[PDB]
């Protein structure tokens, strides 16, 4: 019973966090085996921050001048290497905490789970999804960059954090940025943002599945005309294919689902209220919505 | 800046849950130096316990303690209160340090939701003013806790029961939260109202996020009649009026006229003074 935005369990993602310091500038930084990963402007000073030439700003920096601490403990570094916007400490002692892990990029309307850090220790953990203009909407402060996002025993890391532009952007753990950002303190737009459908559509299962059906009354082609009117994502095929298992498991048919969602955006919910909320909840996936109900472990 | 419902980073507690099995019945425990904590329920069947009787019915080895692949020798069992206590000949190393807590209502903490004595996920809850909790608990999530931290894990919620609707359970002593009993049968909640203070809280937070629009000065009047817990409150309120310059409560305007604040469309009353500023400025453990 219930349903709530769940993050994932953090325990094998604070064991990799350590505190990465350059300079007057500190950040968190990810420890997995003798590799430290963190943000590339950790070697910025503030004059640098406007328009950073990283190349030539690293050439100035030996390994000595990285400090990292994980915990009392201070790691030796033995290389440092630039890939991409992403720092890359080698040190001289492997993450006796390394949990299995891989490096991903995930999709835009995807979720995954903050662990928020400053000066290497966690501060938090939540669940955000990757917005379909690649920014996320999420809770950081100065001090916050190089903390981490992930989904679960093998930790897929798909997110590090990089800046504030009210929104926050950052990169995968190979330093790509999603969307169009590049790391440098100017102004720079984000897309034109929009809802994320199917995630809607899997909320309006999870809502049903718990008991909240008052919202429940199109072809795919002709809710894509309403969607594109609202600002949603276009519905696809491969949406509906992974709606397939909630629509099996509850039995509405997904294009009545969406019949029921083009009524909510051309009419607006009255008051009412789903799963608590009075708005269309676009962050969760239909994945999660069934590892949530069906109780998966990691 | 931006604004979350945060949860305590997991870890800690992670290393402290347990499957506890007794006949059939599995559920969550959490093992704590050499003793393990579950509701006491779990020596139930399916077919109005008398749990002294039935207890009576089990010895040590009727309890089976799973830490992962290790499984725990059980070497005695008391029931203090709701809560089964077995004591196991092995202490947790992987202990916190910890404190056991009986929080106040419209207190927050996270629950690290588990199933089999292994995670599933963790979300931040407040108690409500009638101490049920609207969380995400399945059967077989009894037995997972709720806690804060500050290194130190306090330990204040163990879930015992899912109502028709909504979750109820108890402190680490076994005494229940609210006017509950560890049985199945209809159990009335009474009439639940906002957290006020929090309500209050999450304002300051959409003020300090430069969501503005809300600003617009016993008359409590107002509160009474959209069910809003009554306005000690101004004082622990009183550090974010320091940091905003704002106590605001003319919310009246709010709830008389009903956009969102915060990426809501209703007041949120599931962040305490100490969760905004927490989150606002850092705190980190
Ligand atoms: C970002 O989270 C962050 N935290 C702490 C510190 Br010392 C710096 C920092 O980044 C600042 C930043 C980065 C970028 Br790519 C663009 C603008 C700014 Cl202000
Ligand atoms: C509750 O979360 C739970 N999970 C797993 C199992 Br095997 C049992 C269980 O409790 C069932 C329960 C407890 C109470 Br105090 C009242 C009614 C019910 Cl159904």
């Amino acid at each position: 019973s219930g349903f709530r935005k769940m993050a994932f369990p953090s325990g094998k993602v604070e064991g990799c966090m350590v505190q990465v310091t350059c300079g007057t500038t500190t950040l968190n930084g990810l420890w997995l085996d003798d590799v430290v990963y963190c943000p590339r402007h950790v070697i910025c000073t503030s004059e640098d921050m406007l328009n950073p030439n990283y190349e030539d700003l690293l050439i100035r920096k030996s390994n000595h001048n990285f400090l990292v601490q994980a915990g009392n403990v201070q790691l030796r570094v033995i290389g440092h290497s630039m890939q991409n916007c992403v720092l890359k400490l080698k040190v001289d002692t492997a993450n006796p905490k390394t949990p299995k892990y891989k490096f991903v990029r995930i999709q835009p309307g995807q979720t995954f789970s903050v662990l928020a850090c400053y000066n290497g220790s966690p501060s938090g953990v939540y669940q955000c999804a990757m917005r379909p203009n690649f920014t996320i909407k999420g809770s950081f402060l100065n001090g916050s960059c190089g903390s981490v996002g992930f989904n679960i025993d093998c930790v897929s890391f798909c997110y590090m954090h990089h800046m504030e532009l009210g929104v926050h952007a950052g990169t995968d753990l190979e330093g790509n940025f999603y969307g169009p950002f590049v790391d440098r303190q100017t102004a720079q737009a984000a897309g034109t943002d929009t809802t994320i459908t199917v995630n809607v559509l899997a909320w309006l299962y999870a809502a049903v599945i718990n008991g909240d059906r008052w919202f429940l009354n199109t072809t795919l082609n002709d809710f894509n005309l309403v969607a594109m009117k609202y600002n949603y994502e276009p519905l696809t095929q491969d949406h509906v294919d992974i709606l397939g298992p909630l629509s099996a498991q509850t039995g509405i048919a997904v294009l009545d689902m969406c019949a029921s969602l083009k009524e909510l955006l051309q009419n607006g919910m009255n008051g009412r209220t789903i799963l608590g909320s009075a708005l269309l909840e676009d962050e969760f996936t239909p994945f999660d919505v069934v590892r949530q109900c069906s109780g998966v472990t990691f």
